[PDB]
């Protein structure tokens, strides 16, 4: 009922009625609050609403202080103070940005750039309307019940009409009756059940709207430099294959956080694990947002570390099957590898996060509220794709704003940059880093002379909103009789309807660009489907052409990306 006010910390008994989250307002901030926004009604111990019996009276400027209590203009008595008064609203102990945070829908990338510009209290203030918003929006969907069951992975769905039908891909996961999370795939349906459990007719499926806790700890704790590396012992016997990142562990003991921004196949995983080797003694708490890049490093792990002082933390609600090779649910291990969401309250000497672009303001705070350490290390690259922004329907978020890390790394620089892709043939390598590296990005690897490109705007149908080409995948149909070293070859684009057809007409492996993040294959066939802005969004197409080791053929629709593409042109 008293705490401190989101914009000044100035202590208060003053709540915002109106905000979704309620925050605690001083009263020279409650006041540019209310005064410029249609947030009118003000929380104390008790509402400020007019107390003459039956009064609808609830908005702030229109009320008076009679004594103790509050009237408006038409109760208050002879002798009564205005509670908005000389730029104040009346309570104990006596933001134009914070507005917009406040009253904005979320809809526009402008309200994303403002989450990430702002004052950090307004960063916290931020995510958590968002991510609220984001949640009270998932009730707007309307519930999907089984009309009947053909097999083990196929059902016909019955929609509740005059509520729209969400997205069916894999970024929608449903909560069925709790039969466990399912999600579905196209009048037959594919039903992907997290838990195999032979799907009755009635049974309703319906998407998990979970309770936005608050947050408390900063996106980023305040940086701190050191003379000297701090709570950390290194090795001089440090194995040759980390001799390369000795000068950047040694920039992550003499500071608390730091930046590392690498390119595709660039040693992330490498630099993260050889942290650990570098810092032989150092405890470290592995995290990223997802399973699998949390699996990614356990893979790692496996590899350099000592497997007795490694645990995969695994949360009892079990949605996709993770790392089985460490020891389960073992909080005090040295080694600790666990997704943001399942994050244990503990300390680390060194907590690495990485797939830093997946991560949002909300990741950044929980991270810093369930683990104190010290020092934090932030992996990823602002070049490849940031969390999905479900609301964001107007504008294209750029990557200086998906989150506070990659707001540095777009503006100061990181501190720390691996510079030589070890993955890619030298022609994906030369594209990528004149795209989206300012020439900085290197390849290791020769020209594979194995990297098609073809100009084909084929012929674009939909399924609902999600995008198909059939002539730009018969092309791909036609190449692989010509190119039979491409038959294990992934399948990628933008679209998950394109993959679906995709799969029945080549039966070759799928992948969105988006799934196919921190993934290689020897061969990538990508097809762009359309050439709407999701398509041709330059950090998509990085990661798309970034996926291949040997080759890869992209069948294009957008003239500039084609030209970008220092590839082989084919015709036809
Ligand atoms: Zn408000
Ligand atoms: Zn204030
Ligand atoms: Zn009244």
């Amino acid at each position: 009922a008293v705490g401190a006010c989101v914009l000044c910390n100035s202590q208060t008994s003053l709540r915002c009625g109106a905000c979704i989250r309620r925050p605690f307002l001083c009263c020279k901030c409650c006041y540019d609050h209310v005064i410029s926004t249609s947030h009118k009604l003000v929380l104390s111990v008790n509402p400020y609403v007019c107390n003459a019996p039956g009064c609808d009276v609830t908005d702030v400027t229109q009320l008076y202080l009679g004594g103790m209590s509050y009237y408006c203009k038409s109760h208050k008595p002879p002798i009564s103070f205005p509670l908005c008064a000389n730029g104040q609203v009346f309570g104990l102990y006596k933001v134009t940005d914070f507005n917009a945070i406040a009253t904005c829908d979320w809809t526009n990338a402008g309200d994303y750039i403002l989450a990430n510009t702002c004052t950090e209290r307004l960063k916290l203030f931020a995510a958590e309307t968002l991510k609220a918003t984001e949640e009270t929006f998932k009730l707007s969907y309307g519930i999907a019940t089984v009309r009947e069951v053909l097999s083990d992975r196929e059902l016909h769905l019955s929609w509740e009409v005059g509520k729209p039908r969400p997205p069916l891909n894999r970024n929608y996961v449903f909560t069925g009756y709790q039969i466990g999370e399912y999600t579905f795939e196209k009048d037959a349906v594919v039903y992907r059940g997290t838990t195999t459990y032979k799907l009755n007719v009635g049974d309703y499926f319906v998407l998990t709207s979970h309770t936005v806790m608050p947050l408390s700890a900063p996106t980023l704790v305040p940086q701190e430099h050191y003379v000297r590396i701090t709570g950390l012992y290194p090795t001089l016997n440090i194995s040759d294959e980390f001799s390369s990142n000795v000068a950047n562990y040694q920039k992550v003991g003499m500071q608390k956080y730091s930046t590392l921004q690498g390119p595709p196949g660039t040693g992330k995983s490498h630099f993260a694990i050889g942290l650990a080797l570098y810092y032989p003694s150092a405890r470290i708490v592995y995290t990223a947002c997802s399973h699998a890049a949390v699996d990614a490093l356990c893979e790692k792990a496996l590899k350099y570390l000592p497997i007795d002082k490694c645990s995969r933390i695994i949360p009892a609600r079990a949605r996709v099957e993770c790392f089985d090779k460490f020891k389960v649910n073992s909080t005090l291990e040295q080694y600790v590898f666990c997704t943001v969401n399942a994050l244990p309250e503990t300390t680390a000497d060194i907590v690495v996060f990485d797939e830093i672009s997946m991560a949002t303001n909300y990741d950044l705070s929980v991270v810093n509220a369930r683990l104190r350490a010290k020092h934090y290390v932030y992996i990823g690259d602002p070049a490849q794709l940031p969390a999905p922004r479900t609301l964001l329907t107007k504008g294209t978020l750029e990557p200086e704003y998906f989150n506070s890390v990659c707001r540095l790394m777009k503006t100061i620089g990181p501190d720390m940059f691996l510079g030589t892709c070890r993955r890619c043939p030298a022609e994906i390598v030369d594209t990528v880093s004149a795209l989206v590296y300012d020439n900085k990005l290197k390849a290791h690897k020769d020209k594979s002379a194995q990297c098609f490109k073809m100009f084909y705007k084929g012929v674009i149908t939909h399924d609902v909103s999600s995008a198909i080409n059939r002539p730009q995948i018969g092309v791909v149909r036609e190449f692989l009789t010509r190119n039979p070293a491409w038959r294990k070859a992934v399948f990628i684009s933008p679209y998950n309807s394109q993959n679906a057809v995709a799969s029945k007409i080549l039966g070759l492996p799928t992948q969105t660009v988006d799934s196919s993040q921190g993934s290689e294959y020897d061969y990538v066939i990508f097809t762009q489907t359309t050439e709407t802005a999701h398509s041709c969004n330059v950090n998509r197409f990085n990661v798309a052409i970034t996926r291949a080791k040997v080759g890869i053929l992209c069948i294009m629709s957008d003239r500039d990306l084609y030209d970008k593409l220092q590839f082989t042109s084919l015709e036809i």
